[PDB]
């Protein structure tokens, strides 16, 4: 219903997961509003920048026509149908987010030869090339997640866990790698519960009691959603039901996943892919007022629910971003380098096809995809831009056209609770002892 | 690259595996005669009696557009593309067969409001209408046929057993069915394997060896593709390892899967969809030549195959079908049942929306999808086509869309060579085999 379009002499196709997924007779819920707007802001932030950059196409600017996946395949699969019509024209697509729907989204894509990039579709089965030959993802596959949790049970001995799954390609594939990773260092696990899209919280409890079927299993993984470890962490509050918790992206270093279950999640472990935040997204992101973003059509609709307010009402004028503390987003960078992934990948394309010229020749009228994501996109070796220096950091893709496999390993610890940084993942298992209390 | 074309008023898309699965470079491999052909040349056969008979859509004429899936959901996907690039027009859909091919093709599908009916498609995924709101199907769901085999294993008390799925929405979640099945008759699981889509002789051998890594698990459950069971007898034979199969319909009653593996195969008990060869189909396909079939554009191809000739260099001419021992597919009555469902669907459509006429009028101009599936299609109840005299099975689809729980169980033994299967039982709301005519 809402279109998010950008003008430019080339347009770049974008996927956000801008609304919840709605309740059972209502497709879109409420505005998602970390991994929702501000990863929709992230890419308009970076299309800005490049548009800006006089060594990156300073004679090509670049389009935008962003839809929302409502954090549903089929509804974000009806609205890719927008991508594919014509074939405005669309050069690339930025997103998905949730694996299901970059899984979808791409068996649709392939078909009018769309290149893709994902800045935050984890599942490893996006990796093969046979069935996603226009997939790239600033992500790496969660083959490599699940093995570096299979070496914390591992590290602290633990042998005798059980595994919670939400019901999908993440949850499912994710908990599958984890079984061999986990069978492969000894470790046996006592049950695997299975979280449906949408439980109610006596379901929950239902889980809850189903773990606890075997008390001598205290440990448990999860390759969940952050609504469902939150309603589970809810449930083993109420049920006064204690567990060790080892989870994955789904949760990590989220304030909203504890949020009064802080005695429930205390002692839980928990993953991050690694990133950092980006200070020139976030002070653009704070300057940003519903009178001066018109060009983001959600805007409005996200500032009514973040200040409870209404244009009508007259009430949302006084409401600042920065009165509020700025809590960016994991996989903002991620956004961000998808981005310049794709407009670095066509500024190499312009540069052998267009020689003579800073403009768009005829070479590039229509822009060829399978070209572009064969020869370009994954031929992108540069600079992370905005990176924190001090550590290099580069944006490339594998031979299956993934991100680097490296994660940053969290704790949930005590009046205050706050996730500590204990360690990480690169290759190998670092973490240090002493930012451990247990 | 070839596709199926027939005039009518109302075109039904069509999809089968006329071609099996190439290679790295090719998409398409050599011509799949059992599950292919004969199923085409079915949907064909049920198309040209629906276009005779005057009580069944007399006025309206069904055209069709049958395409190639070459066994491959992204090649079958490529090839959809025709039936939603009016938006000729396609009102439903036939197909297609692989589960995973029949997924990929609703998620399309539904974008356009389409129907689709499958005649082969088990994966319990496709009952859920949340997400395929416009897929139903003359065959039951896997949840029943996983059900079916655990009972096998508690009846013979098979407690240990081995898994093997191939990889996707068939292989994955009809074994995870059948695991929890076998879990509550107490039957554990000793070791699960996959089977990959692009899979090698030595990893094939892999998985034997993974296999006979428990030595006391003999009995191997296998909800495979039909490629994916042979490939597995042929590296069990290489390997002189002895399992008792215990296999789902993608194996069925094929002789092409035991061709070659025939002792590796011995004692096997295996899954169909309970189903009867149709009448008038043996007459129809057996009557088939490449000098009237000019409208089968795969056909010359199944020719050549069959009889080992070539029509460049004229050896082809001098032969006839009705010479052969006529095997008829057993989901062939499936096949016809999709294509006569959709039509007493459009034809009961056509009541409610051309009253006046037995032409296709204009409330009807284009078919409107939504109304024709829920209104018409989940609705249909009507006497199965071509039931041989003793049959009174009545053709129907469930809450979702779902055919009915019932199959046929054999077993695979050697009588004079001369290998073959024996039906040794049914399964129908319970299972029921008869322990006597199995050898061991
Ligand atoms: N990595 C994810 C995926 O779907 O692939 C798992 C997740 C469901 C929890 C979403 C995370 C995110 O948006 O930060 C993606
Ligand atoms: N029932 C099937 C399915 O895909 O759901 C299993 C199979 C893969 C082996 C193919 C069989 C067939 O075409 O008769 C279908």
């Amino acid at each position: 219903k809402k279109v998010l379009t950008l003008e430019g002499d080339l347009v770049l196709g974008g996927l956000f997961p801008v609304h919840q997924k709605g309740g059972p007779a209502e497709d879109c819920g409420p505005v998602n509003e970390h991994r929702g707007i501000q990863r929709l802001e992230a890419m308009l932030f970076a299309l800005d920048r490049i548009n800006r950059d006089p060594h990156l196409l300073p004679g090509v600017r670049l389009g935008a026509h962003i839809l929302d996946s409502c954090s549903k395949d089929t509804h974000a699969l009806e609205q890719a149908l927008d991508f594919v019509r014509a074939s405005t024209a669309i050069t690339g697509v930025i997103g998905g987010s949730y694996s299901d729907v970059s899984i979808q989204v791409a068996n649709l894509l392939r078909l009018f030869q769309i290149p893709q990039i994902s800045y935050a579709s984890t599942s490893a089965k996006l990796s093969d090339k046979s069935r996603y030959d226009y997939f790239a993802r600033t992500v790496p596959p969660d083959f490599f997640q699940a093995k570096a949790m299979a070496e914390i049970l591992r590290f602290f001995n633990w042998t005798y866990v059980s595994t919670v799954a939400s019901e999908g390609d993440y949850g499912e594939t994710g908990i599958e790698a984890f079984e061999l990773e986990a069978r492969a260092r000894n470790i046996s696990v006592a049950t695997s519960e299975k979280v449906g899209r949408a439980m109610s919280r006596a379901a929950f409890e239902g889980v809850v009691r189903a773990l606890l079927q075997k008390p001598s299993a205290r440990v448990a993984v999860l390759f969940t959603r952050s609504e469902d470890a939150r309603e589970l962490l809810a449930a083993s509050q109420r049920l006064n039901a204690s567990f060790t918790w080892v989870a994955s992206d789904g949760w990590g270093a989220l304030e909203e996943v504890v949020a009064g279950s802080e005695g429930a999640a205390e002692g839980a472990i928990t993953i991050e892919l690694a990133s950092y935040p980006i200070s020139d997204f976030a002070s653009y992101f704070q300057s940003l007022d519903p009178w001066n973003n018109s060009r983001n059509p959600w805007f409005r609709e996200f500032w009514e629910q973040r200040f409870r307010c209404s244009f009508r009402q007259r009430d949302c004028a006084a409401h600042s971003l920065r009165a509020v503390p700025f809590e960016q987003e994991s996989k903002i960078m991620f956004v961000v380098n998808a981005v310049y992934a794709m407009a670095h990948a066509l500024h190499n394309m312009h540069r052998a096809l267009c020689p003579n010229t800073t403009r768009l020749c005829d070479a590039m009228r229509p822009v060829n995809g399978r070209r572009l994501y064969k020869d370009f996109v994954l031929n992108v070796k540069f600079d992370a831009p905005f990176r924190p220096a001090d550590t290099h950091n580069e944006v490339r893709f594998d031979r299956f056209g993934d991100g680097i496999g490296r994660y940053n390993i969290f704790t949930y610890l005590r009046g205050r609770y706050r996730y500590q940084k204990v360690g990480y993942w690169a290759e190998g298992l670092t973490l240090d002892t002493s930012l451990i209390p247990w």
